[PDB]
């Protein structure tokens, strides 16, 4: 009965049917697995609408309308990458260095779910967990439970329909800290997909088990002197207002030179947004940073108008984003922080090198590993950006939360997107199939002993 | 500060810090800049050789002189030929079609575990990769290989400076503790655990919060399938058996062959010089080498023949090679069925190829698994059979084990941190270097916009 000893229980049950599960998917051909994993997409996105709306109402995160666009580019988008790539089985055969592959698969994947883009995230899972050949275990934020565990069963039903073993795709009904942790430490999890907070990336780091984690997104926009303003402010609102900023990928501040500042506050001005002013921006900013240093969980997902009333603010109806003007970079900065609300920062460099120099600053505080922008039309200038902002995915003329992702560029199409070393992952990589199967390599002998002591 | 703990965890964090540092300047060095000092390490390695090999020999008491010169020959002429023309710093791809760049970014400071079974080998190989990659490294060394540790640091670490690399970029721990050890793995500025060494170790290192790359127990079955060349899949066991007495964990741990072939090969094993143990001789070298906690005993690691044999209490041969005890069960209280990183082996008989990959399977999955098998075989079916079912990272055909395994008689990587992958708990299966140790950034241009997806 005790509600944290039944999610132990359920846990060690699930992992214990998955690893029988794998089993009988490790036996299976590429085309069987190909069918499963086409079922899948199907299923994910002929329920796009229904678990879309059904993730909206129990969050209270986002706009469903684009939380359907997510769950499209989880199905969609995430198939048509991996539909016709080679993860089963015999994978090379070198006659000159009588060297051959053979994919593995991991085994039981352990993923975990964020509350911010529940639906689309275990769709995405599932098809890449399936296609190298994988179980997978899914762990749930309480507060999204009811929509995961019903994209859970709608995926599930349609791979079991096309040859998938039963147990090969769950998840917990009884979410607890005790059996998330079970989950993540448990011998029989091969691997942990760990996508959520900082907290939660080191306790899978933590655990006992590989594990692929993820660092905060706190990605500058800098609009370069020869971008196009407007085409810039478009994509910046059409990221940072997606699902009420719920993607990690989404900008964090816009960073502007001298030259084009102006231009720039009047075209985002032009096009929607609100820039608070020096009063507004600091009681925002006291609301936002809690007294022990966390970010305000309040605004996450939520209106231009339910974060405004909540700040005691009053702005116009048709208000976009909220734009505060910042200086400084700190843990005592608010605006220099990941912020998952359409609440952008507005840093102003007299030059291209300053604005370099302050991205560094801003990424070496927080976000460093994951994602930044920059619209510019300066091929030298993207160039020097490219090989020294410490992120891993550079976005260039592009909205950032879906440039990020793989929707508008052509980036691996991922909703886990590694931040490496330096933000304390194990890959830097749009997570796909091809980071979820060892390579086994079976290599007949070229040399004697008596060769290598010669 | 004087007590030894406090002063090796202090140790610890300054090597990390100068480490740190030196890294930053490793990081803005071009390719032909770091391949410079790639080079010089190579060289310094290569030239020790004798030294390195023979202060290992002395102060661990493990191996054979002449055979740890070759691992040092291994660790520094074979890597380096291996990585000298691979492209591993800064702009590495321009893809214009898809209009997304790909650069190299180095993972950080590096934290290597060296064991005393091959103490200078790894440490000239290790250094070679993390250096090759941008990266700096900092060394734990086993306590029974301290001074040979040291000694090879110090003299490839003059080498690397010499050519132009950072002062603190290569460094050791002078003071091994459990406690300066724990720190060097769970610091914030250590990047990736390089966990070279035991089941707890390794086992520690994925709980460290760290990334970490791990290695397994190597057990591998040798499989002499009825169509092999006895003489040679004899002479290729013994190879890999006898070098360095053992201390390879790519090395082979037991004999499997079919009832048709076993007279044979036992009067070939014979002729080349192997002993057969009678039944109660291998049940008190068996009591002998399973100590009461369920551990194997340390006592036979890397000793001679001989030195056993006196140590358990056996007569044997002077001119005996291998000792060989028949076996039939599989299991934690069955010693020979486990790694012996010793020149001792396990001796099946199975009635078909199906029986002995069975068998084989059974092995492994008790202990082993994740690691190596060697199979010796001119059927190319059977031994794609085994290639696409033995749970194991890398399977060597008709090539000495330990020799095949690290890409010394076998075209595999050249390494001696050989991944065991997800099966043996590890996060690769690759026979490690460059190419896991720096993180892949891309660079991507916007080539759909919001209404194109929607
Ligand atoms: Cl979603
Ligand atoms: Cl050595």
């Amino acid at each position: 009965e005790d509600k944290d000893l039944r999610s132990i229980q359920e846990v060690r049950n699930l992992i214990e049917s998955a690893n029988k599960a794998q089993k009988e998917l490790a036996a299976m051909s590429q085309q069987q697995i190909d069918t499963i994993v086409k079922a899948i997409a199907d299923a994910g996105y002929g329920a796009r609408e229904k678990l879309a709306k059904m993730a909206h109402e129990e969050t209270g995160f986002g706009i469903w309308q684009d939380k359907v666009i997510k769950n499209v580019f989880a199905s969609k988008h995430v198939y048509n990458y991996i539909k016709d790539m080679k993860t089963i089985g015999m994978l090379k055969e070198d006659n000159e260095k009588k060297v051959m592959e053979v994919a593995v698969p991991l085994g039981v994947v352990a993923g975990l779910i964020p509350s911010t883009n529940p639906t689309s995230t275990v769709i995405y899972k599932t098809l890449i967990s399936i296609k190298a050949g994988n179980s997978i275990v899914f762990s749930p934020h309480p507060n999204a439970l009811k929509a995961i565990l019903e994209t859970v069963r709608i995926i599930s039903e349609a791979a079991e329909k096309a040859g998938c073993p039963k147990g090969a795709i769950s998840c917990m009904t009884v979410p607890t800290i005790q059996g998330t942790d079970q989950l993540m430490k448990h011998k029989d999890t091969a691997v942990i997909l760990a996508t959520g907070g900082s907290a939660m990336v080191k306790a899978a780091y933590s655990s006992g088990t590989p594990a692929i984690g993820v660092g905060p997104g706190n990605g500058p926009a800098f609009i370069e002197r020869s971008a196009n303003i407007p085409r810039a402010v478009k994509h910046i609102l059409d990221s940072k207002t997606f699902d009420n900023g719920t993607i990690c990928a989404s900008e964090q501040s816009v960073v502007v030179e001298r030259v084009n500042k102006e231009a720039v506050i009047a075209e985002f001005r032009k096009q929607g947004a609100h820039f608070l002013s020096d009063a507004e921006a600091v009681q925002l900013g006291k609301f936002i940073l809690r007294p022990n240093g966390s970010m305000n969980p309040a605004i996450v997902g939520k209106s231009v108008q339910h974060i405004a009333n909540l700040a005691g603010l009053t702005v116009p109806a048709d208000a976009r984003v909220l734009i505060a003007e910042e200086t400084k970079v700190g843990a005592k900065i608010p605006y220099s922080r990941e912020k998952l609300a359409p609440i952008l920062a507005f840093y102003t460099a007299e030059t291209w090198q300053e604005a370099c120099e302050l991205s560094m600053d801003i990424l070496y505080h927080e976000g460093a590993g994951h994602t930044l922008i920059i619209h510019s039309e300066d091929k030298e200038i993207i160039r020097e950006f490219a090989l020294k902002k410490p992120v891993s995915r550079l976005l260039v003329n592009t909205p950032g939360a879906l440039g990020g992702i793989g929707a508008t560029t052509n980036l691996v199409p991922a909703l886990t997107l590694g931040c490496g070393a330096v933000g304390g992952s194990s890959s830097s990589d749009n997570i796909g199939p091809e980071n979820l199967f060892n390579i086994r390599r079976i290599a007949t002998g070229v040399l004697e002993l008596e060769d290598i002591r010669e």
